[PDB]
């Protein structure tokens, strides 16, 4: 055994390391949006800074559940970051709306590792998870369902380039 | 048996305080209301929803003034149920600045009738009270949510409640 | 058929979350009742006044809280009537820091049977945000309360009275 | 007539001239009790301050009624400004409730002025006297009842000591 390790199942260590690739994986689907705001004939430099933001801040998750994982005694394991689906990702309002997909599905992996750590019983795992993932997840998930109503209020053209200029 | 303040304060405008205390503290409620429904997730609208925020506290404080009087003059507050609102959501921006004009005009009404219990009664300090402290703040808040309801019709639905919550919002 | 934010959120806690609401702004109701029961001439104790005009507010930011998170979550606030409190006179302020104890203890077991709710149904974002935002408040001021009592034991009726208004509150 | 004047009758200008007698008075009494409170077997200092502090508004609040009459063209009558009723005011609590005696009677003077005022169409005197002196004649008799108050509440003996410390 590690010297930390204590009250650490095997299946919690197993399932934060599937959390750290997803993490990474998000944060490389939204570079990927980043990337495509940017291009000439997309042109929105607030959207573009929106999701290069949430690229950083994914993979900070990311090293966040690496440096819990070592100050617990387990052992991080990495694998492949998996190219998002895409290479394009349409309009601002679909970008949006993958975008929730996808903090969705992210949610739904952080709540089935919490299950883990509370089934073998790791009080503080579940208090880490709670504090630090799942308050961010229902504030982040909030925030892009009110972009994408507004999205939708403000309609295409003009509307677009004005959430740019003033909510982005 | 009168209270140590009591003077030239008769039971009709006693009792007229105390039903506008309940007035105020319901349009608070309708205003917090709003507040709330302009924050939900499928409408979105941040800065309509601070300003109904803002006349919810308002409102309240305008309840509270009134409290205070009641004490002031030697009165007794007696509180009621603070009914619901008329309804759980508000539509457009538009429409729920219509709704918030009728609620004014409706509290406007009620200061008018209040203040004449108080002149029939003679009641000289309260009056102006009332007018100084109440009723030219309606007139004020009558005419604003007037141009609101004038520029909400101007810019339309879409693109133009969005800019609307940005800019005057 | 599900709102946009919706996830491992049940209809039963989104009711509890509603009930608790209207609780939270019951028990403002309550605090400003005492506020200004303290503020009458014929009790005049104005630094207990202004603890339950702050208690009000507080609570009156807690159901606001709670309004916000059910939004959050995707919920849809559903407000009723905010009963009047059961007492127009508070009494002494032992009394009235009894009457408080007992209501803020109703408050946190009706907050640990919203908890409850939550558990049962797997929500653990709705637990935590419960224990840090509400559970560990009102075990602080049930402790508060409680200091206060004893304090109002110990100096008694009459000077007691004032000099702990003038001193703690 | 006088060069301003307008719109101001004569039983006005009386009623002023009366009103003013009676602040004077008022300040007079006010007077009086700051000095008994000052007496070495009283020795309540804070007492004391409060009833000259009270004795200086009555006799600007006087003042600011002369300043009325002739801005409003009326000529200034004065009269003896008669002693007070006593010459010692008891304990506490006994000059409180004269105050309140007192000061409630003023009040019937200002509103029965009001009543001269209203009944000649003075609509500029109304407004005058309900925000220069009804305003305050309501703040003052809720303050003094509420001093009144909390002498009942803190008894005779140390109570008077505290009160005069703390809230005087
Ligand atoms: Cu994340
Ligand atoms: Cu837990
Ligand atoms: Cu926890
Ligand atoms: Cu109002
Ligand atoms: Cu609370
Ligand atoms: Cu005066
Ligand atoms: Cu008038
Ligand atoms: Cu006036
Ligand atoms: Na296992
Ligand atoms: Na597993
Ligand atoms: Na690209
Ligand atoms: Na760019
Ligand atoms: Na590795
Ligand atoms: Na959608
Ligand atoms: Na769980
Ligand atoms: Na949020
Ligand atoms: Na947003
Ligand atoms: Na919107
Ligand atoms: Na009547
Ligand atoms: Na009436
Ligand atoms: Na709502
Ligand atoms: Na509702
Ligand atoms: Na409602
Ligand atoms: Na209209
Ligand atoms: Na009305
Ligand atoms: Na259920
Ligand atoms: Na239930
Ligand atoms: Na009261
Ligand atoms: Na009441
Ligand atoms: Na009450
Ligand atoms: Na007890
Ligand atoms: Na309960
Ligand atoms: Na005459
Ligand atoms: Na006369
Ligand atoms: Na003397
Ligand atoms: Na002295
Ligand atoms: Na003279
Ligand atoms: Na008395
Ligand atoms: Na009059
Ligand atoms: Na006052
Ligand atoms: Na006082
Ligand atoms: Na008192």
């Amino acid at each position: 055994q590690t010297q930390p390790r204590q009250n650490f199942h095997v299946e919690s260590e197993a399932g934060i390391n599937k959390q750290i690739n997803m993490e990474l994986y998000a944060s490389y689907v939204y570079q990927s949006m980043y990337m495509y705001f940017d291009r000439d004939d997309v042109a929105l430099p607030s959207f573009a800074k929106y999701f290069k933001h949430n690229s950083e801040e994914e993979r900070e998750h990311a090293e966040k559940l690496m440096k819990y994982q070592n100050k617990r005694g387990g052992r991080i394991v990495l694998q492949d970051i998996q190219k998002p689906d895409l290479d394009e990702w349409g309009s601002p309002l679909e970008a949006m709306q993958t975008t929730l997909a996808l903090e969705k599905s992210v949610n739904q992996a952080l709540l089935d590792l919490h299950k883990i750590a509370d089934k073998h019983g790791d009080a503080q795992m579940m208090d880490f998870l709670e504090g630090e993932y799942l308050k961010e997840q229902v504030d982040a998930i909030e925030e892009i369902s009110d972009h994408i109503t507004n999205l939708k209020r403000v309609g295409t053209g003009l509307g677009e380039y004005m959430y740019d200029k003033e909510t982005m």
